[PDB]
């Protein structure tokens, strides 16, 4: 099964607002580690650009800066993972889990994380990257507007997510303000704890 591969792989989740530069950092962090980067929002662009009726209901939900259902999420999330878990040295997921919920579904049902990466940035930074990454086509949602619901919806509902796991004691804080460099310089002091 799933949940036994599994529990030899070590899980990362990777939690951050919109523009902290989370993404960025997944890809530096497969470079040096070698783990699999799953993108949750990666992941939903590709059925967008698929053209079926669901990308269509995706491309509606992303470009009002709201959460996709969770049952959609996580049933793409667990097929990424099934289609590497015989070869992944270990599992980096970026951009979930985004609620409480989420999480608690993804223990109940897939797998427990080893550690949460909590990539901290301030909203006028957050706001600065999505504003200049916005000057070139490709992110319909780096819209002015949708940044300010997509920040709006990671207060509320994303926020809440790191306090829980904090609690648990499996969170490594990042600060994500800086050259992209010298956030990674601290992801790998963290990661070299561990790994
Ligand atoms: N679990 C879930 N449940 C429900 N819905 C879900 C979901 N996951 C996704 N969704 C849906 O999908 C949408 C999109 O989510 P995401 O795909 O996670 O997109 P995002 O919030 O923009 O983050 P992304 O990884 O692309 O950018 P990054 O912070 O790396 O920043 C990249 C930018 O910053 C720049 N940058 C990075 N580091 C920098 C640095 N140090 N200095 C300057 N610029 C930097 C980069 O060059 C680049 O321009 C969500 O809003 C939601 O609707």
């Amino acid at each position: 099964s799933m949940e036994e591969k599994l529990k030899k792989t070590n899980i990362i989740f990777v939690v951050g607002g919109p523009g902290s530069g989370k993404g960025t950092q997944c890809e530096k962090i497969v470079q040096k580690y070698g783990y699999t980067h799953l993108s949750t929002g990666d992941l939903l662009r590709s059925e967008v650009s698929s053209g079926s009726a669901r990308g269509k209901k995706l491309s509606e939900i992303m470009e009002k800066g709201q959460l996709v259902p969770l049952e959609t999420v996580l049933d793409m999330l667990r097929d990424a993972m099934v289609a590497k878990v015989n070869t992944s040295k270990g599992f980096l997921i970026d951009g979930y889990p985004r609620e409480v919920q989420q999480g608690e579904e993804f223990e109940r049902r897939i797998g427990q994380p080893t550690l949460l990466l909590y990539v901290d940035a301030g909203p006028e930074t957050m706001t600065q990257r999505l504003l200049k990454r916005g000057e070139t086509s490709g992110r319909v949602d780096d819209n002015e507007e949708t940044i300010k619901k997509r920040l709006e919806t990671y207060y509320k509902a994303t926020e809440p997510v790191i306090a829980f796991y904090e609690k648990r004691g499996i969170v490594r804080k990042v600060n994500a303000e800086g050259s992209v460099d010298s956030v990674f310089s601290q992801v790998c002091t963290h990661l070299d704890a561990l790994l």
